[PDB]
Formats: structure tokens, sequence, C-alpha cells
């Protein structure tokens, strides 16, 4: 019955959408774009009177009226979704719509949503005019709102909105009054516009951006398109077109297009749709993600006098962005799109500060992302302004996805068309003059149809310079780039060889960064950099959407599905965590892995003896000269042998040779490494030219016996073998015990977010009760030096896992060797996560130490980042905190571990070749256990784990599985660890 | 054992305490107090690392090392207590330490707090050295923190403190790095220092005000002392001296004082403790509340070659206070202290943000305060800029008060004068520049004896220019004020009519504001405004120390004592709000009550005739030639019959006759009001121009015989009496009825906050069964158009109350008259809260009209307040929400109420002389059981009261209860209302 339940009720009233044409005061206020300390801006953010029911029909109809008292209501924050100050039920669902349950007595049926069950929030707050603004016109402007509202101003209605994700305006100048103004949204938590804001992320209400007022003259500028492109004949001249629309009503038109240095460059004037003449700037300076350059555009309405009565203005980029020959390219020049999809996302909910998006666009530069795609909606305009300013090409996509809903698709019912298309124009008028934004996109997980043809086509007509793009279109033609989806390497390749295509592979989204995953990342890249055709795309995603609780011990927590709500409550549990940041922009270990393979600057070794390297240049648009190698080769002790700093000039996609020189390694050393750093030499406001940018570690094999690591004899061993298990059950130095637990053979990793989905997963792992070992003896022969048990792996229903022979003997050394022969049933064991031993030791042995690949945890499916090193750390720091706990704190690549109290008093671990370790606060059994951060608990010992092998990790919970590379092989095998007892 | 178990252990390696000395880039920063944007000058406020234990033996020791690893920690808002970010727990209590509780187990026991019960919240930060500050000298500034903490800098210890609420310094310039620098406090819940925080409010923990560094040259300046005085002959001339104390190691030191034109009126300049000369303003401009004039002093140290080195700043007021002739003197005028206490609070705990506090002074000069007494504990530095800047008087207090411990008093352990003299010595020297500071106070609820001789003698032989005072002194020497307070108008008379007193009474606190109270405070005023000795005090006190919370389904409310933690969690209940305004500084009606009393200009009716009026000018230093008046005369219909604005000139303290004419009253019209008020001429940036600054209402008795409110016959009446209880229970208009319940007697009010403490209050009410009562009818006789009922007044006991007679008489007009006879039995009845008529009715007749004092709540004590008039309102909007639900809404002087449903069918009611009444969303026995504001529900009706008589409201939480003139009569007592039927 009411507007709310209706899809085509998505406005009334309203301003036609448009580019923003925020009035200044100042040219120099044009510039920074400071738009919001303008005398004709006024906010309406604050604390405003607020009031929440379950059940339109019990809230207070009348609360808009002036006259309505509510003195007695509460305050609520504005912006901020109200689930996050203390209201209703924050739900996390994700291919479903949360309304769809039996909790709110409703089955899903476009287009309408609940209605007792529907939630209304009652805002309202007054102000006053500001002197200065008499008899200028004032605008509303909201800039984002979800689901549906009512909006009043002094008790006059003034309409109503759909679609939450861009601003919706209203003319209130006749509405104003003397003294106290009031305002009032009513708000709801769903409409049939929800169906199309079916996103995987929090199902959230109320009033998520900005609301103010700014003010113009009665004859104001409306709209303006701005065309900043390049010939496409050699991309070096500039073409200037801009068309203003002046609303209202002698007078002048004026816009001046500055440089960097404030000089005029171009510059036009006229005496309501004004079409400047077109323009040409010779070798302009050219817009790019690695070279933001930008021209500050000003407009200025004049007096019939020529005195100014009203100044805007935007920043310019001169770029072109099209598909070209079948590749994406910027400026003539095809490149790699190296980027991440973004969700908004803050403690408050949708709502994001200035500084928070400071914070994203600052790390995804620090880590080598050159594009962003917007997660399904608009963002907040800031984000463009960060983008044109640092440099990223932005994605932008319309507020669109039924994904709740083939036949039945919203995308084939034209009833729905004049939502899909009121929220595709929105997008468009709202960012078109924005040079970040290279691709449009048609909407998400919303189907095909006529509705996404229309929406093409008429994207199609009113854009000619930036491509169109729609995933769920597939090969259709309503789309310039394939976008496909989560695509594995084979599929990208039975596509880019097909000799029928003429649209580039860009993939939308890839690489699911869920829990401790990413894993495969390297072998995406080897096609995407071979194939002129798959020119990479966004991983999914960048920031955890979490939050942040602290329990009655004061332990803090991430949260996620079923986390607030009753029992019941809908719920897609932790599934909306996916970034390579945590929700507070810490970085998770495989962030740094996607800095080292979407690196500009890529090395290879290509002679050894002269330390001779191959440097590829990956930058589309900047000469090696802009930087600085610095490089040094490094022994097994931590001894630097030779370094140096160089300078090379390299175009971009251009490789080129560069000799190091021979480099003596002494006979006393067992390895080297060679480092390759690079830096810039000038600094960006983002990046300090002590940044790391791009680097690469290469092993030298050298003559030394011996790790310039491996202890002295250290006093008397002793050590103890179980009668029943084979166990190692002890190892002292001169009596004093090493082990808190006995040494035993290990299969099983607590299931990481894809190990739970994996093909070869923890399912297979769990349901052998892999998680559950014991060993049995068969036989057992000693020594007074040695013994060699014969054991049985048998889970805990008894059931033979497989078969193992434990070697232990002690050296004259004092150091013990353990030799492990294992191989599994594969008539029933299908998998295993990993080959190794297992122990703990008290926790007091806290100081770890090793050479390995470090500083940050690495798997063998995820190991391209790191350097070779000797490193210092500790269990407490090697425990990642993801959401859910999980598998971390692998080491991969190891020559030798140590663990040690602060006394000095441990073990010096090697193997016959570089292994896998961990130590943990907590166990296995506690960690696998656990669902949220607080579970955990520490009972004084640390696990250690010693791996021969452990498997990749993967992208399971969402596309590609571990690669077949980085299975644990079931044949077999035979490994060795020796425990150096020290003092 | 450790440092916070010892009284003694209150700093180490601290800077001396000083005045605040921040480096300024510029001397215009310096005339606008606008630090934190200097150059030299770097906040570290922002989000912390934290860890919070119960029990310092599991805490992480080592989080102060640099190397200790903190990245899987949460983080904490700072500054801001702890408990109010989800840690520990948030306690209230009032005369008693929270740890000396057996949830603790812990008796007290000073110097000793709690052990393994004791709290450690561990903060760290890291921070990077501004580029520009190389070689310069770096403090660290912790403006406050509770209770007890060691500060590390890059693992360095710095040093501890005790005493919560001023700064503790310390020079950290050798600790400082290259790079990243941390920071580390570890901050204990209780240390041996709570012992002298036993204040009345909640007992919070963590950093509570700003931590800082500022920078300086090796040789700075360290501390000053400015005398800006007036002569004390004719307190004209100014006198200016300067003390400057230069720290660190050819310069010169130069002053220049500067008037709000920028020119320069003083100026020295000298080639450490460098003591200006002696130098006199003649004509100068004075500093006092309602001028707060104020001057500008610059310091400069400067090079060897005349450059600025150094700049720093302050306000300066000319003024002087004194004790003159035993009366408290503002530059030779004794002045009357019209004040209250202010406590620091928000939503955060103790930490205040700027808005906030300019929120406070804003409130507090709208409504004619003019002192503020810091209670117990000085305040944040900004307070204290705010005061010099639009005037208030400042009695400033060192943080002690261990009412929580006679004999064994610690005032008298002499072992507790480091930590006494300590907390007095760092209020002194902080504020001491201030002329917005007038009184020093020596602490609060702490005792007498040595230990504040010892701080008296010291105050006074650093301070010769203000008065020093002590409440717990009593007419000890050691007090410069009498200060007793909560003292009654007799205690304050016995005093003042003694001959050997040499000391003024100035009431420390007075006139408890908790829930619904300030009555008797007119009486009070009488006597302060007629006793040149008793010269006011300060209400306690500004704002409610409460919490908003939303409960499970979006209801609003306050919390209190008891309200978080376990079930026997330490609680003194609401006693911690007692303000003139609740927590987010929304007014309680006592507040309008205050303005009243407050107000600086009163005046009476000299002559009815002429309309002549007497106009007392109470300012102390503004002529009433500043203002406006006003006046206006309006009938009982609400129609203006004589209106004007007047100009007067009269002096401070002198008194003025003005004759504002006759004025023709028609015969229709029935009493007539003359309302004078007053206005500025000129605005203040915290009082606008039409801010009604001071009012005063006269009644003009006419000879109309009926209201000009009285409704016409509206149809036909019926109307039914109840066999039983003799009870109304029908009223009829055409059939419709008008009652939702019976008419009956009532003698109860759901108890106040005073209520409940009054000698004559809740107590004896609840206990002869008030609340629960009934009519049993003796003897019922009928005609067809009256009844008259004897009755027996019932509590539930069936103990008889009283005895009554109900005289219902249906007028040929159509409306009913209710004539009531009642007789309490006092023999067992020793009070009654109210004596009236109660019924309900539908929540539809929400439409309130009355003639009465308005628009606030009124009582019978407090209600000079307000002004008689036609009023529109309803009763949601006239239920208060005081934290604990109370009675509220009551209207005084009424001499008709009307209520109406929308479609204007209704009843006008009237008495035989002025009556009080409310009508309220919620029934009697429901507000009386609620405990928190969401407990209230409705019922789908709303509850009248119509009273002949009910009880003041008095002030006796704290203090004297109702004025014996307030209390109800308990004689036999007859009063009638008249109910009209309207449509
Ligand atoms: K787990
Ligand atoms: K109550």
């Amino acid at each position: 019955q009411p507007e709310w339940q209706s899809q085509y009720a998505v406005g009334l009233n309203k301003l036609d959408p448009h580019t923003y044409v925020w009035p200044y005061a100042d040219a120099s206020e044009v510039e920074k774009g400071t738009f919001e300390q303008s005398p004709y801006y006024m906010s309406l953010n604050g604390q405003w009177k607020f009031h929440w029911v379950k059940n339109p029909d019990t809230r207070p109809k009348d609360f808009y009226k002036p006259s309505y008292y509510t003195g007695g209501w509460a305050d609520i924050k504005v912006p901020g979704n109200w689930e996050r100050q203390g209201y209703g039920t924050a739900i996390y669902v994700n291919e479903t719509y949360e309304f769809d349950d039996k909790m709110f007595n409703f089955k899903k049926n476009p287009p309408l949503v609940p209605y007792k069950e529907n939630e209304v929030g009652s805002y309202r707050r007054t102000f006053k005019v500001p002197a200065g603004w008499e008899g200028r016109r004032v605008v509303l402007c909201c800039e984002g709102v979800i689901s549906f509202y009512y909006v009043w101003v002094n008790g006059e209605f003034l309409g109503y909105n759909q679609g939450s994700k861009t601003a919706a305006e209203w003319d209130i100048t006749d509405k104003l009054t003397d003294g106290e103004n009031t305002i009032a949204l009513e708000v709801y938590r769903w409409s049939s516009g929800a169906y199309l804001e079916c996103q995987d992320m929090w199902r959230l209400s109320g009033i998520e951006r900005d609301v103010y007022l700014y003010s113009t003259p009665e004859q104001y500028i409306a709209d303006y398109k701005v065309t900043s492109l390049l010939e496409k004949e050699h991309y070096k001249e500039g073409i200037f077109e801009l068309e203003v629309a002046v609303g209202g009503t002698t007078s002048s038109i004026a816009y001046t297009l500055k440089d960097a240095s404030d000089k005029t460059v171009l510059e036009g004037s006229r005496k309501n749709l004004i079409v400047f003449d077109e323009q040409r700037l010779p070798d302009v300076r050219r817009w790019n993600a690695e070279h933001p350059e930008l021209y500050t555009l000003l407009l200025e309405l004049k007096d019939a006098g020529g005195k100014v009565t009203e100044i805007t203005g935007t920043k310019v980029g001169f770029r072109t962005s099209e598909i070209k020959n079948g590749r994406f390219c910027i400026n003539g020049v095809p490149v790699l799109v190296k980027g991440v999809n973004r969700h908004e996302h803050s403690q408050l909910g949708r709502t994001v500060s200035k500084e928070l998006m400071e914070q994203d666009i600052r790390l995804m530069k620090q880590h080598n992302i050159n594009t962003v795609r917007n997660s399904h909606y608009p963002a907040h305009p800031y984000w463009y302004q960060l983008c044109d300013r640092y440099g990223l090409y932005v994605i932008d996509e319309a507020n669109i996805e039924s994904h709740g809903m083939g036949p039945a698709s919203l995308a084939k019912d034209s009833t729905w068309l004049p939502a899909h298309i009121d929220r595709t124009r929105r997008m468009y008028e709202r960012s078109k003059n924005h040079p970040s934004v290279v691709i449009w996109s048609l909407g998400n997980e919303a189907g095909n149809g006529i509705n996404f043809e229309r929406t093409y086509d008429w994207l199609k007509s009113v854009e000619k310079n930036r491509p169109v793009q729609y995933e769920r279109a597939e090969e259709n033609y309503n789309t310039d780039i394939y976008c496909r989806m989560y695509r594995s390497v084979d599929v990208i390749r039975n596509y880019v060889v097909r000799k029928d295509i003429y649209r580039p592979f860009i993939l939308c989204e890839y690489l699911h960064a869920m829990g401790n995953s990413c894993g495969g990342m390297k072998e995406y890249w080897e096609v995407f950099e071979n194939e002129p055709m798959a020119q990479g795309g966004c991983i999914w995603d960048w920031v955890d959407q979490s939050f942040r609780e602290v329990d009655k011990d004061g332990k803090w927590y991430w949260t996620y599905g079923g986390d607030y709500g009753p029992k019941d409550v809908p719920s897609f549990g932790n599934f909306c965590c996916n970034g390579l940041v945590n929700a507070v922009r810490e970085p998770h270990p495989h962030l740094l892995e996607v800095k080292k393979i979407y690196q500009n600057i890529k090395s290879t070794l290509i002679d050894k003896k002269n330390l001779t390297v191959r440097v590829k240049n990956w930058f589309d648009f900047s000469d090696l000269n802009e930087y600085i190698l610095h490089w040094k080769v490094t022994g097994d002790d931590g001894t630097v042998l030779a370094e140096g700093n160089k300078e090379v000039a390299c175009e971009p996609h251009a490789t080129v040779e560069l000799t190091l020189g021979a480099v003596q390694l002494p006979k006393t050393i067992r390895e080297a490494y060679l480092d390759l750093g690079w830096t810039r030499k000038k600094s960006t406001p983002l990046v300090d030219t002590a940044w790391e940018i791009a680097y690469d570690q290469f092993v030298l094999p050298a003559s030394g016996k011996v790790w310039n690591g491996k202890p002295s004899e250290a006093g008397k061993t002793t050590f103890e073998v179980d009668e029943n298990t084979g166990a190692l059950k002890s190892l002292c130095l001169d009596g004093e015990e090493l082990l808190a637990s006995p040494v035993t053979i290990s299969l099983f990793r607590p299931a990481t977010d894809n190990d739970n989905r994996d093909r070869m997963g923890a399912k297979l792992w769990r349901k052998a009760g892999l998680h559950t070992l014991t060993q049995k003896v068969v036989s057992l022969k000693e020594s007074k030096t040695s013994a060699t048990a014969q054991v049985n792996i048998l889970n805990v229903t008894g059931k033979k896992v497989g078969d193992a022979t434990l070697e232990y003997t002690l050296n004259h050394n004092g150091s013990l060797k353990v030799q492990t022969t294992f191989q599994p049933d594969t008539t029933w064991v299908k998998s295993i996560a990993r080959l190794g031993l297992t122990f703990e030791m008290n926790d007091t042995y806290g100081n770890v130490t090793y050479l390995g690949r470090g500083e940050h945890e690495t798997y063998i499916d995820r190991n391209q980042s790191g350097k070779i090193g000797i490193y210092t750390t500790t269990p407490e720091k090697m425990f990642h905190y993801y959401v859910i706990p999980q598998s971390t704190g692998n080491r991969t690549d190891v020559r030798w571990v140590k663990l040690a109290d602060d006394s000095g008093k441990g073990c010096w671990i090697e193997s016959d070749s570089p292994f896998q370790f961990s130590a943990l606060p907590f166990s296995d059994l506690l960690l696998e256990k656990a669902l949220h951060i607080n579970d955990l608990e520490r009972n004084g010992r640390i696990t250690v784990h010693l791996d021969a092998k452990q498997a990749g990790v993967g992208t399971a919970t969402c596309g590609p599985g571990v690669l077949p590379p980085y299975l644990v092989p079931l044949g077999k095998q035979t490994f060795t660890f020796t425990i150096y007892p020290v003092k």
C-alpha cells in the first residue's frame, strides 16, 4: 500500500541528478576542493532527535510538524547507521534478503517488503538559516540514506527517495522561514529498493552520509560536462570541451582552466545549455595513476555589471580511456589493471570519514594497487577527489544488485526499468567529470536482460569516452569488457586463445582474500603478464567488514554474521570478511604478497657469476630513471659482503640488463642472498623516499658445509622414547627437560577459511579424523644412544591412517637426529594438510630466531614476498588475528630455527633441506575450536610445528582452491630434523 | 609494597608545577589563546594500543619496551575513562570508597588500596618528532590521569604521578630518537592518592585529559607571575607587576601589554627570576563578570641579535578580589555570589570537550549565574580561559577530599602533608594569572587539622590578592570565608546577627538540585538580598552526572549507581544526579526558577492606578542604561491592552521609580497582567538582544464576573455517582462518556527524590498507605440532578484516613459542580502530599489549554518564575524526564484548564480560586514504581490531577525540606471544581 512498497516510487520533487555544483567563496577555495568551509554551504550533520519503532503503525506519525514535541526523545549521531548506535539489529547475509525469513513473517515477494516487522527511524532537528543567505535559493542535499524515506521541511512535504548510495536533492527555498527552522526524515529499514541493494555486506539502516544545505543565486550553475581528452594519433595534444547548464533567471558565464602554477591556459566567455568552443592544448600535462597531473577549472557567473555572482569548479585531468584493438588502454598505452574492490565500512557502519578514506588510498598506493572497483555502489563524493589527486583508476558501479532473485530476474521485469535507469543516471551524473573514473559498470549480481540492455544503451548514448562493463552480461553485446569473475587460470587461458573475441578479459573480482588466503596469486599474474588480453583484475576485497567489540574480561574481538540479534537471526557467518586489511586498516599477511606481485619493477638473476640481472619495467608511464636501485649480497651469517646503489634508465614496458659485478663469497659461508630494493627519487605525499616500492631476492649457493648459525656442543644430552607411542617423550640438557609434550607426527592444521571449502581441504581431514591422531608401537628397538620404532598412525576411531618409522639417533654432538618415514593409507586418506612433527614447549621459550623467508607469514603458494634472512620474533608476534582463528604463523624456505628462553636455554633445529615451521601461543585443538578471537586461551605452552611439507592456502572460500603443485604428496616420504640443545 | 601503595609517592622527575607556558608561533596566536595550532605543539591524543587486567601480577610487565610487541592489542580512544569504552566497571558511590567493599576483598586501610582486585590499563602508541624540532627541548605533558601511573618514553623510565586533576610534566628531550618513538603509561585504577579523591562522583579510570608534547629552546620561559590589580582608594588606576622565571641557558626577555585595539599600553625589557618594574595604568579597563575587559600580555625571549626565539602569553584582567570590612568584594564593590558548583562530565566520563565547556558557560550566563565553583578539583585549563573571556567568577579548589575517612582524619595525619601540599601548589601554579579565579579553596570533605593549617599557611604566604576558603574549617583561623554548606535560612540568620564575626557567610553548596527540586529558593534570597553579610552561594550543582543508554526496544534512559557491574556492586543510587541541567545540558524546570531569582533587575508594582513600578538594579557594574524595558498589560482573554518600550538609567545597587501610566481595563475582562521584560541593547557572543534577561509579572484585578474562557452550553449533560465509593463514575455529553476512570480524592503524589528524604514526605505518605486509597459510602442521597455522598477514605489496610463529603450538582448550564469536604484523621495522618481530585481520560484528549503560571513546571515553593497567561501544550510535553521518574508537570496559580481531543470534544474546568493541575501520560502507580525512565509504559489514558492544595518540593535530598508555609494543611477543608463539557 504505501510508497516504499512500490518499485516505481523512486523519487518525487527531487532535482535532476547532476554534477556537484557547490558554490564556493573564492577561486582559491575551488583549487583545494574545500567546499565545506564556504559561506554558501551549511552542514546539518551533528546530533538529531531520534525515534525508533518496529512496525510503521506504531510510529509517531506527526513528528514532522513543527508543533509536534520531541523533547523527550534521545539524540542520535548523523550520519551513521542506527544499528551502530544502539538501535535495532545489524544483520549480515549474502545471496539472500535478510527480510526473506521466518523471524519476520515474510517470504520474498518483490516488490513487497515486510510491513509489521519493518522499522522506522524518525529523525528531526532544528536550524537557523544563516543571515547572509537572504533572497538566495537554498538546496537540501542528503548524500545517502538507506532504505526509503519521506522528508519534510518546516512541516511541508518535500517528497521521498529510494536509492541509498547517491544524493537526493530538493529545492527548499520557499519552505524556509525566519528564526528556528525544522527538518524531518522518516526512514524505513526496507522498501522495494532494497531488492536492488542485496550486496554482500551488512544490512544496515538510517542516514549514512552527510546531510547539508547549499545556497545559490536565483540564477545558478545547475550542471556541467567536462571533456578533457587526448588526440588519438599521438596522445599528446589535449582536447578540451565544456558545456554548462545554467538554471533559473543581462549576465555572462565564464570559465578559466589553470595549471598547477595558477597560470591560465584556456578560457572562455559567453553573454539554458551553453556549449563552449572546442579547444586544444598541445604538449599538455597528461593524467594517469602514476602521474596524476591536474588542472583546475573555474566557472563563474557574472552580473550585468561584470561582478562575480557565483563561483564553482573542479579538478581536470587530460587523459583517455578506451578499448583499443581489444585491449583496455590509458592514453594509448594498454595497462595492467592491478586493483582491489572497495566497500565502504567503519565502526559506524557504511559511513566513512575523510581520514579513513585517506588511509584507504594511502595503503593501496603503498602496496602497488593502481585501480579500485567501487563494490556495487557509487562512493562518497570525496573518494573520487582522492583518486584524481593521488592517481587511482576507478571502476565506478551503479547501486544495483538483486542477487536474491534467472527467469524471475529483476533484470527482465520491465516494471523495474525506472529503478534501474534511475540508479544508473545518478551514478553517471554525479561523477562524469572525474578523470579518475575510467570504466562505468552496470550493477553486480543482478542477472542479464532488457533492463541492462536499456541501461547499457542509454549509458552508451551519453558516454562516448569510457568503456561500460557488466559482469552478468557474459558475452552478450551489453558489456565492453569481459568481466567474468573468479575464473580459474585455465578458464582465462581458454578465453584468450579464442580468435572470435574482441574484448579484454579483466577479472571484476578474483583472488577471494577471506581469512588466511590469496594463494595461487603468482599463477594469475604469470597469465596477465604474458597475455596481451587478460589484463588483470580486482582482488576481493579491500577491507574486512567487521566490528570490534570487547568482552566482559577486556578481550577484544571481531564480529560477523549471527553476532547481533536473537539466536536464529539471519546470517552468513564470517563471509563478509574478505579483506587485504582488517577493519581498522591493519594489513593481513596476504597483503604483503599483493605488494610483491603488483610491484612494477620485476627482476631475474640472469648470470650468477657476474651478478647480471634482467630488469623489466612494468610501469605504464614512468621511466626507471625515477627510481634508485639498492642492492646487496649477504651471507647466512648476516654479514653484508657487497652493497651499492645504482641508477638505471629504462622505458615503461621495456627491459634492461644491468651487471652488478662478481662478489667473493668466503668459504666459511654456506649460502648468500642477493637483495635488490627500489625507492623513488622524489616523494609523493603518500610514499616517502625510504619506502621500498619493489624488491627481489636471489639465492647464491656457497661452499660452506655448516650454517654459521650451528651452535657448539653445550653439555650432556639425554632423551627418552615412549614404549607405547614411539614418541620422543623427553629431551634434557644436563637434566633440564625441554619438551612440554612428546614429539609426534602431525598431518592436520586447524582449518583456514579456505581449508573449509577446498576440494582437498578440512572437510576430508576432519572426516578421516586427522585432527585426533595417535601412534601405536608395532615394534620398538633400543640401544644406549638410539631407537627405532615402527608405529601405526591411528585416528580416534582406531582406523589406521598410515605406517611410520621413527628413528632417533643421539649424535656424538649432543644433537638428536629424528628421521621419520611415513606413508598414509591412500585407500581412504585422500588428503593431508601437512607432513611434519609437532610438540609443545613451556611458554618461557618465546625467543624465536630463524633463517628463512620473513618477516611475515608465507605459504608455498603465497611466498613470492618476503626475503630469506635472519629474523627475531616471538610466538605472540607470529600469531595473526584473522577474524575466525585459523592456521597462521607459517614461515617458509626455512634453513634453521631456534627457540630459547631469555636465559639462552633452548634448541637450534635444522633439516636436510628448507622446511616450514610455526610456533604459536595456542594449541591446535583450541585454535580449531575457537570461533571468535576472544575464545582463545593460553595454557602455559607454545605449540611448535616442524613441517617437511604443508599445503598452500589457495582461495577456495570463493573460486580456485589450492593449485596442484601445492598439495601435500601422499607417497611414502622420509624427512629428518636435527635438534641441538643449547645453553 | 609498590609505589602506588604509598601516600608519599606523589611524583618523580616531574617539572615544578607552573603556569602554562606554551610556545606560540605568533603574537597574533597569543591573543586568541590558540596554542594547539602552534608548530611547537603536538597532540598525542588519538587512538592508542590498550590492554586491561584485573590484578597487577597478570599484567604485560614489559609492554613499555620498544621491542615488546602490541600489534594484537585493541585500540582505545585517548583521552577518556576506559569505563566508557567497554572496559572494567563504572561505579558510583558517595561518602565511601568503592574499593572498601567485600566484592574487592578489602576493608579501607589508608594508605593501602586493594592489590589483587586492582586494575591495570596499559597504554602505548608511537610517534614521530616533527622535523622542525631539531635541537629543541621537548616536554611531555599529561593534563590528567586517574589514578596512579608509571610513564616511559622509548623504554626509558620517566617517573610516576599521583593527583588526577592537574598536569604532570617531564622533560623528555634526551629520551627521544630518530624515526619512530614510543610512549607508554601504565595506569592503576587505585593508589594511595584515591583516598584524597573521594568526591561525590563516578569512580572512573584511565587517561582523562589531553596528553601532548611542546617544544622550547634550551633557554625557555619556565614560569611567570602576573599581578594586575587596582588601587584600593578609588579602584580606578591599574597596578601591573610581572615576574618571569627563565629556565636553561647574551639574550633579553621582553613583555608588551596590549589593549583590545592591539595598542601597546605597557612594556618592558631586561638584558633566573626576572622582576620587572611596578607600573600603573590610570583609568584602565577593569575586569568583572559583567564586563570581562581584557588585555593581552606578550612575553618574548630574544637572541643576542634581537631575534625572537620564543613567544608566549596570556589574557590579563585588571581587577581586585578581597574580603573588605567583612564582605567579599570585586573592585571595591561587595557583590552577590549567584553561582553553581560544576563537575566535569560527559558521555565519555570526566573528559569534557571544548564545545561542551562552551555549552556550559553559555547556559550559565543565560540564566544569570555569575560564579562557578569547581567541584573539588581544578578544571581543564580551557575552562579558565572561558571564564576570563566571558565573565564568571571562579572559585577554584584543590583536588582533596577524603570524606571516606574525625580523629583518624587524613587532615590530621602529617604523613599526608606531602600529598596535600602537592595538590595545593599544583592548583595554585597552573591558574595564578587568571583574573576569573577570585577565591582559592583548600579541599572539600576532608576534615580540619594540621594539614590544612599548613596548606592555608603556605597559600597565604604566596597569595596576597585572593581570599582563601575551606568549608570544613568552620570558624577556625584557616578560612577567609565562612563556607558552611546547606545551612537553613534560620542558621544563616543566627550567624549574621552575631557581633563577633569578621567573615562573610557564603554558601559553598546550597539548594541541592536533585530530581524535582530547588524549593525554598526565594527564601534564601530574601536573606542574601537583605543581609550585607550573607552574600549568597553556589547551587549544587550544574549538571547531572548520568549516562544515556538505550534498551532492547529503543527506549533511552539515564543511568546511575548500581547500573553497571554485578548485583551487589558498590552503589549510592541516583545521588550523583543533582543538576540544573540533564547530562546533555537540557535544562530541568528548576533551572528556570534560578534564572528568575538570580536576575539582576527586580521590580515591584508600587501604585496600581498609575502602574508605577519600583526598579532595583542588582547589577554590580552595569547601569540599567544598558537595557531596554518592554512592558505590557494583557487581559485574561489574551488581548494586549497596553504595550511599550522604555529606557531607564539607574546605577548598580540603586533604585529607581518609573510610572507606566493608567490603563483602561474593559468590563468584560476578569483580570489583567502587567508583564515587564528586559533585554540588552548590545549583544555578547553568548546572549543576543532578544533574550529576556529579567522579567516580572503583576496581577491586576478587573471587574468581569466570568473568564473570557468560559464556554457556552454545549448540549445535554448526564452523570452517574457510584453506589459504593461515592465517586463520579460517569460524565457524558449527548451520550459520549468523558471519563476513563472515576473521579476520586487523592492525597498522594509519586515521590520526588526530595519527597523520599523530607521529614514530612513520602516516608509518612507511603506508611499511612495514602498511595492506595478507597472510598466507602456511609450514606448516599440522590435527586434527579444532584447527589450527596458521605464517604470514608480508607487505605488498603482498611484504616480510616479521614472523612469526606462529596457534593455533585448538575447546573442548569450542563456544567457539573463538585464540592468536596475532607478532613484527615490527624491522630495518625501526619502529612498529605496534596488535596484534590484525580481521574483518567482516554489519551485522545491530549490538547491541554490553561490560564495559569507557565509555560513550565512550577510548585508553590518554586514559582517565582514563569508568567500567568494562556498556554497550549500536551501531556507528553508536560512530563519531564527526571533521572528517576517522579512527580512532574505541575502548573500553579491556575484559573482554568481545558482538555480536548482534536475534534474539539472535552471539558473546561474552573475553581473558586487559583488551583494546581497536572495531566500526564503515565499513571501514578506506574510512575511511583518505575526506577528508570524506560520502565514507563502508557496504558491508553492520561492521568489528570486537580489540586486545591499540593506541597512544595523543597530540597531535602540534602539540606532543608519543604518550608512550613508550603506544607499541606490538615484541617477540615472544602474545595470545589466545576466541569463544563465541550464540543
Ligand atoms: K577456528
Ligand atoms: K519513581
